[PDB]
């Protein structure tokens, strides 16, 4: 459709290839992140709005701002090369002649001559074979089209020349630490996300159930989702979104809703089809504002019994202590079993509901898995960094279930935060006190 308005910083570009470039240069980061590899091999297929969370993408978001669909990059110690349609090419060649430039850059340009473009793979592979031979990957990463089978038909063949290494972490590292604008961006994201969770959601929650409405939980969601059409709905003086740029806004995933007896606390969960119930209701949603991720989640209780109450607020509490816990020097696995020891010191008859992981890394990618918060994790949190962190538990029993009545809950809370020296700085923060969420007939 129309032209877009792309924004692509050359001081930004070159910064964040130079912290790319000197991790790799690291002769202990080279060896053990970037696994002694002398080039770093990145392709972007068709692009797939949902599949928006890969690291090559992510590459491409964080030194360009955004994905450029049908392009190989190929990175070496003092050069970067973009292979890439002529016409996409126009967009970048303002990066090649910058002052402080972090290294050259090598823009290779696809036309409608398809021999000079086989020949533009072609010099890709004789760069590589001027190497050491050994090519850092992202492995896991899924693409497909026009501009791949090309480029497989041409590496394929050869590839045995060379040793394909995982550069994931090598990557992971530099993406980890925010700066003041990604910060920016994911306090933008947040504030959207409580927004709508606390100045929508909870109103429509709230009387669905005084009301008694039939309505099923992906409705509900569908409904919720729908919001980001609206941009009139976050001008709203009340909402205090004004500064933010709704079109650089959209939704990390479709919100996940839960009543009436089936829970799943797992990121991965799938709002179902059945009737909202006004008993404990667990809602996560969060937005992505310049491609950057923020989440938020929260439990409403209805008329709640004692133990339901007590069960929630020692979540609250426990979460407390997480956000005390996850400052910078903090090794990530000693997070996780201080909180565990909490659990077995004050309640351990909740031990066997409590969640396996407290949540993860955020930021262009929805999920950094290198920072995932259990008890495993050697690595040490630092002053940037940002964590969706998600804490629960599940399959709690019911001891009087009624004929009409769930058997089950679980209790859920989720926050964005940003790691400090100090406390972290809690994005999503919202009044989550058992008697703020708790709702009596």
């Amino acid at each position: 459709g129309a032209m877009a308005e792309y924004e692509i910083d050359e001081i930004t570009f070159h910064k964040r290839l130079g912290i790319l470039l000197t991790s790799w240069k690291n002769e202990e980061d080279g060896k053990t992140l970037f696994q002694d590899c002398d080039s770093i091999l990145v392709t972007v297929g068709a692009h797939d709005d949902t599949n928006p969370y890969q690291k090559s993408t992510a590459l491409h978001t964080w030194l360009l701002g955004y994905e450029f669909p049908s392009t190989l990059i190929l990175l070496e110690k003092h050069r970067i090369t973009i292979l890439t349609s002529v016409n996409k090419a126009n967009m970048l060649t303002k990066l090649a002649e910058t002052k402080g430039a972090a290294a050259d850059v090598n823009i290779l340009k696809r036309t409608k001559d398809a021999e000079e473009n086989k020949k533009l793979f072609e010099k890709i592979i004789e760069y590589i074979r001027a190497t050491n031979k050994k090519v850092g990957v992202f492995p896991k990463d899924k693409t497909q089209g026009k501009f791949i089978n090309e480029w497989d038909s041409i590496f394929e063949p050869v590839k045995s020349e060379f040793n394909l290494v995982d550069a994931s972490l090598g990557l992971a590292k530099c993406l980890a630490i925010k700066d003041e604008q990604e910060l920016a961006n994911i306090k933008g994201a947040s504030r959207v996300s409580v927004a709508v969770m606390s100045k929508y959601f909870v109103d429509e929650l709230s009387t669905y159930i005084d009301q008694g409405k039939k309505i099923t939980h992906s409705k509900f969601s569908d409904q919720m989702e729908s919001l980001i059409d609206n941009e009139a709905f976050f001008q709203t003086k009340s909402l205090k979104l004004g500064d933010i740029d709704l079109d650089q806004l959209e939704w990390c995933y479709t919100p996940i809703i839960q009543s009436g007896g089936s829970y799943d606390l797992k990121p991965s969960a799938i709002t179902d089809d059945r009737n909202l119930h006004g008993d404990v209701v667990l809602c996560s949603l969060g937005f992505r504002y310049k491609s950057y991720c923020s989440n938020v989640g929260r439990t409403y209780l209805f008329d709640p019994d004692s133990e339901q109450q007590k069960n929630y607020s020692f979540l609250v509490a426990l979460q407390k202590k997480l956000f005390e816990y996850c400052r910078d020097g903090a090794v990530i696995g000693d997070i996780y079993t201080k909180i565990l020891g909490l659990i077995r010191a004050k309640r351990p008859d909740l031990e066997p509901n409590f969640v396996r992981n407290l949540g993860a890394g955020i930021g262009i990618e929805f999920r950094e898995s290198s920072l995932l918060v259990n008890a495993k994790n050697p690595r040490v949190l630092q002053a940037g960094m940002t964590l969706n962190l998600s804490i629960g538990f599940g399959n709690l029993i019911n001891p009087h279930p009624k004929n009409s009545q769930s058997k089950e809950y679980a209790l859920l809370l989720i926050d964005t935060i940003q790691i400090t020296r100090s406390d972290p700085i809690v994005f999503t923060d919202s009044p989550k006190a058992q008697g703020d969420i708790s709702y009596f007939f």
